[PDB]
């Protein structure tokens, strides 16, 4: 199986990269959190 | 005295028109400004 792992380890390391950004918001989410709620509202309004 | 009044009235109406727009965002002001602070922060960030 090896002799391909460095190709495959990178092949799914990039996959982990493509989601690590949103995983930051998702690790510590608690309902009713005013800080996250208002920050999301502000960025949504700005992009709108 | 009564001849001059129309000019004063229209000029002061124009001046109140000038100031009312600034009063629009200044209808209310409470200590510690719970939401005005966030709104002004967003305005400054967008301006920057």
């Amino acid at each position: 199986i090896r002799d391909t792992l460095p190709g495959l380890r990178n092949k799914l390391q990039s996959q982990l990269l493509s989601i690590e950004k949103e995983v930051e918001e998702y690790k510590n989410f608690r309902p009713d959190d005013p800080a996250r709620k208002t920050k999301a509202l502000l960025q949504m309004v700005q992009q709108f």
